[PDB]
């Protein structure tokens, strides 16, 4: 069952990189902490949308694609990855890590249903790496 | 049973729209919040009342009547409407809807008692598409210029803000940024963009070539 | 009092309409007299531009939400 | 059994290019018109060595390879395309399209006598988006705006022609042409379109409406 | 002669409407060519100040009433 | 099988009504002689595409389809519309005489094969009055 | 003369290539010189801005269409 | 001292590159840290003509003998 994040954690953690920033030390941590518990797709790119600046979003955007790119090169190249499965038919297509599949597209709760907990995990590691690349090039 | 909203988080969401605004993506993100559970009609009828204001709840009145009668258009127009029944004696009328009906005007316990989950979810999401409605009515791209003196960045946020919050469709909003980053944006960046020996195909692409090849001053 | 509300000249219209809004729900008048009052106080208050622009309203509007929606849209960008 | 086109068509079309441009619908009507029965590669070839000047020409052969190369991955991707065949002794090669295979180098006759009448509609389709790439390609909307002094008629033609000229899907057209009326058009205009007791929801009829109540002068 | 009647430099706008219906009216015109003909003779006589403002009308005016009401209502008071 | 207009003839009207205006009789009096015989959607909607500025082309495709929606409300007040057909399988839809139909889209030749020497008349009467209407409405 | 076609001060770089392909085609060169020889008259003459264009092409290209279409592309609109 | 190394307003592009490559090279850094070092000296050193020219660059230079070819091609002859 999806949970939404806190709208009061958001607006603090929005009201943060108003005023500190996207690179100090105190916002990257905050941020680690609203990136504790594995998210779904769209939970990120609510988040995202939400205390970012439309010119870092699409950044966000960009950087967030390329490494989730690079990360389903690296699932090609192991049949191991606790995104994958064992058989070709669990392989893990952008479409499924980008909430872009069929039953997932603008629905949370299926979501929730098809993604795994390494799908999860994975999707919330691309993300902070994104973030990471899009505040070390916005300032 | 019927369990209602706390006031506290009506309060903070009423002082939300009070300081961001009732366009803001983080106001609209905070209401999502609010309406996540399916709300009865009283539900969401007290709280438009209490973080709107009179004019904007006036039109938010009508904006919710006009998509609920569509609703129910589209609900004469299938009868297996998650809110009707297979037999004609299930069909949901809009006072049913609205909260009107027999048994449930003024009472919020008999309304969550005849009220069927489908009924709930269609209110729910009829009561948010009217709220996103008179949220850009209350409050131009085309005439966004950099200024001489105005920094790239602010321009783009300034720009990318004006785009995103307007009429547009989602799938036209990338296309017209670019155009306007090229258009726009005083002629020195004009050739900067111009004369990128790699193709960029995104906003944020053409934000990241500028800022690393802008001339510092 | 309800009756003494004019727009400033210098005040915007979404202004002007909330607090005529608020001291015509907030007064002595039946619940079913105050959207025909709020109307018609729209209507010759709100300074002769807006009234100008209601007058030239090739529909009919009934409704001062539809009035405030009617307004916004076409008001004169200043 | 090959028919050449005729070379006053081809003198015709070839004075259109010249007078009209690349670009111009009736020059793209015309091409149409002499790309209507499906041509051999060597009849396409002489066209655009005839119609188009060196540079073009050159533009064209490459924007031709590429669309072409596009149209033989798809056939390897599909083994039944209308060029192709079943078995594998009927797959489709560049020299086969191009004109280059064995028995066709600058032989009609044999060409016509080879080729597959999907292999003929194929390369000129190809040739036609290639013509329209090279066109695009040869010779700004957002940068519009109508002058003191400029009519409205005067301005509408200038918009709409470099909208629709332009790098935009055909269904953003609309919708952009209309907040270019709206937000260009110099502020008696955009005010007469603000006050509008109708919506006005496509470009001829704000022009239709601007014409009847503009300011006579 | 309703075709000679313009509407004078300083005349009000009902006198001229009140005369050029009264000449035409009483001509040797169809009963079902006099509306129009009042019309296309509001347009085109009555000084270039309310030929404006009748041309520059968001709703189309399709009555001599009609175009009597909208420039009493939008007539410049003076 | 479908024939498409001389590019001679398009272009000498095209340059007709670029010298004459539209609404001279003799710029009339080429388009009914360019109207003669019944074209297909696909004909028409070039034709104006070639000969009409962008502007008045617009102004074209309005008064069309205002013009065919008239046609189809009188065809459903009849059904003997040289359109229609005697059951109601043949009742002839706006997208049927726009040529937006299904295996009509772009196709002139499909077009030309499904369509119906009434419904082509009738699309040509309907294209020349609104012709008319936006000559008178142009200048 | 191919070897003695220099882009004007004034002159359009459309005008300069269909010269200069010109010349370089209706030339005494086997046919399978004349595209290097396109190319690296395209990129030592046409004067300094657009030589300093096309040196700093992200992209390699092989190809005088290729050239043609990235200098019309990224081309100081003047 | 490699840290102390400026661009002098009169020396030329190629000597303040010899200079400092040669101070950098023979210094106590490790050896997979001066090519970053080099670039980053090349990009904030160089007065500020050639560092906006090596600023505006629409490819990505990643390599002291790319910088010093792109800075050597587009410099200002004087």
């Amino acid at each position: 069952a999806w949970t939404p994040l806190e709208p009061k954690l958001i607006t603090r953690l929005a009201d943060t990189v108003r005023t500190k920033g996207l690179r100090s030390p105190i916002t990257m941590a905050e941020v680690e902490a609203l990136m504790s518990s594995p998210l779904l797709p769209h939970d990120v790119t609510n988040l995202m949308r939400v205390i970012l600046g439309p010119a870092p979003y699409a950044l966000w955007m960009d950087a967030w694609g390329v490494q989730l790119q690079t990360v389903i090169a690296a699932a090609t190249r192991d049949p191991r990855h606790p995104a994958n499965g064992q058989g070709r038919g669990e392989r893990t297509n952008l479409n499924r890590l980008k909430g872009l599949a069929d039953g997932m597209v603008g629905n949370p709760q299926g979501q929730a249903a098809l993604l795994r907990p390494g799908e999860l995990v994975a999707i919330t590691a691309s993300a902070l790496q994104a973030f990471r690349e899009v505040a070390r090039l916005a300032e």
